[PDB]
RNA sequence: UUUUUU
RNA sequence: UUUUUU
RNA sequence: UUUUUU
RNA sequence: UUUUUU
């Protein structure tokens, strides 16, 4: 029989129902006033603890299908979101003109109560459903790394969006703590990022401008957080007509056992299907399968060869536990792929004078590649002597 | 006839009922409340003797399923727990507000009703069955070891989950009372961290924060209390394409005799299923089977064997009757393994050159595994040092 | 009459 | 009785 | 716990 | 983010 099956055998379970959350739908005669107010009220800096799903599913609602109950709860994300857990019921009331009127009246959300009774119900402001979601939608890249990165690629990222005149922001919503606000929002829910996600990759054509800035921010955000995934199997495991074979500098015994593991959880991340790539962002089941640390040896070797050939790749930070093997892996992995460029030069049949230009040509982009990494080498180390 | 059955002949036994225990289900109007009662309880720092067990399967429905009985009740943990005695009746109550009238009035629990008469019903304070249950499962990691461990573990853990911003922690549960109070309730019931482990292991998607955190630790939380198991079986008992071949340290009579023995107690586990590699934090039937002590030859060498080629095993701390042999098979290993690197190096056909730069790139390795290796050891010495 | 160690 | 690192 | 560039 | 000429 066998005996390493103790191992792996929690690694795959089947599929039951462990959530059943139940959210309502409120179906209201008018809708553009009550979405104005729910932007109004996230623009005063209240949050709602547990209320915040219902609000955030009637104003994608609004923006998406303008009030389509019957067509909305046949969608495919619904579809799709209860074959997990999820409930969705539907609830009917008449002319309202408060929150707290539509607000169930739980006693947990007494302080929201107090919140929204405070917040004055006169002023009036200009935005609407698709530069909220837009402005959301900005933060899906760079979202595990922490508040700073997040806020940079934002502020880069809206100078972009301003200077290709698409869409231009109000000036209150670029002040600092509005932006944390809408962070801390952002990190904490689940249904809103598979919202814009979903939508953001199954169009196909009758974009708007805020799908554009969408369907972009999905695009950009692609396999944030997996960038271990894309090193192993761009290089480490490299594809060959023939089949798969692996990296010379990855022959030894510990990290053969690393890939093997490796190879099980890649597994395991790809019982998803289409979700796969954006897993860190939302959770998923295999994501903690993955981790630096659990694999030590295979990690560093793969960042090496991978920055040996890109010259962006110098900027990442790693830690004080990989990085003399890092140098090692790159310094080996330049060494063998010149002399890997050079003997197969020297393969073909062509002339002289064409092995010699060949030659010229590959020595000068060899020249160029090593004084970018090398300028890039000082601008880490330079942030991570502003960074204290 | 067989003469050695009487030495295994009672390890495999058949499956009947012994316990018959009864667990009553309060169906209440309000639940929120009396959760809220519940934490404020156990802040105030009492224990419940023997009614402990109702309390938090109440609050795990509270969590889980919103207050859905008839669903809890069919469910799969509900149904594997009836499979070994648990009996769960259902019973009904009015409107309460005191958890002495919930109480079933017993009078071992005089002493429950004193301390609960003298607790003070007018404070309230600021948590849900989330928080209280993410907080009590980040203890499950290093549960086995002791106090100091899991206090050290979990102040690095709510740290780390405080820099990466998903959930804060009120600052009154980070005294060391407190703490003191919830690890002795975790480390004295059966059900609350079955319950947790279940649900960590068996979700798919849709995860919320809490259920991230408990989904985390859960997996952080794997072959607590097992590590000779995970080090005899990837190094001794080594996997081949062929077969199952034996390290050749591990060929003389008495290691053979502990690997026979070994190999027994490992189906004497693999009887349980999906459940094994948690088996020491529940304590399932075949765990007293595999012990220190109980294989002697066997645990140093495969000790040493695992910590030649990892670089963190080195900090582990073992007793006063295996060093010696350890250091013995960490040194054999070392030079069996430095001669089996290079005749590997010296066997396939490559250039003079790629064999000059792999020799190159394999002693600055074993160069930087043996510095890290030596700062570990130094590092084990001064905790020992500073534990006296 | 049994004599360790876990 | 378990003793690392994630 | 993740750490680039688009 | 695209960057010519017709």
């Amino acid at each position: 029989m066998d005996y390493h099956k103790i191992l792996t055998a929690g690694l795959s379970v089947q599929q039951g129902i462990v959530r059943q959350r139940v959210i309502p739908v409120y179906q209201v005669n008018n809708l553009e006033e009550i979405c104005q107010l729910i932007i109004q009220a996230f623009e005063a800096g209240v949050d709602f603890q547990e209320s915040a799903d219902s609000f955030l599913l009637m104003l994608c609602l609004h923006h998406a299908y303008q009030g389509d109950y019957k067509l909305f709860l046949e969608s495919g994300a619904v579809k799709y979101l209860e074959g997990h857990g999820f409930r969705f019921e539907v609830k009917k009331r008449d002319g309202v003109k408060r929150l707290e009127e539509l607000l169930p009246a739980v006693s947990s959300g007494k302080n929201i109560k107090r919140t929204l009774a405070a917040m004055p119900e006169e002023e009036t402001t200009e935005a609407n459903a698709g530069q909220f979601l837009s402005f959301a939608s900005l933060f899906l890249p760079k979202l595990v790394v922490g508040e700073k990165a997040c806020l940079e690629k934002v502020q880069r990222q809206i100078q972009v969006h301003a200077e290709q005149g698409l869409i231009q922001y109000p000036t209150a919503w670029q002040s600092v703590g509005h932006m944390m606000v809408i962070f801390r929002l952002m990190r904490t829910n689940f249904l809103i990022k598979f919202l814009l996600i979903h939508q953001g990759m199954h169009m196909v054509a009758g974009h708007d401008a805020n799908d554009a800035v969408i369907s972009n921010s999905v695009a950009q955000a692609r396999f944030s957080g997996l960038l271990i995934v894309k090193t192993v199997l761009d290089h480490i495991l490299q594809k060959t007509e023939r089949g798969v074979r692996l990296h010379p500098l990855a022959r030894t015994a510990k990290v053969k056992n690393e890939v093997n593991s490796f190879k099980a959880a890649l597994s395991s991340l790809a019982k998803h299907g289409e979700y796969a790539p954006f897993a860190r962002l939302l959770n998923l089941s295999g994501v903690n399968n993955l981790e630096h640390g659990l694999f030590p040896q295979l990690s560093a070797i793969a960042l090496g060869v991978a920055t040996a050939h890109g010259s962006t790749l110098a900027g990442v930070n790693v830690g004080e536990q990989y990085q003399q093997l890092r140098e090692a892996a790159t310094e080996a992995e330049k060494q063998l792929q010149q002399y890997a460029e050079s003997r197969e030069l020297d393969h073909l049949g062509l002339d002289d004078q064409e092995k010699k230009i060949l030659m010229n040509f590959h020595q000068k982009k060899n020249e160029i590649s090593f004084q970018q990494t090398n300028a890039m080498v000082t601008l880490r180390k330079e942030r991570l002597a502003k960074l204290t």
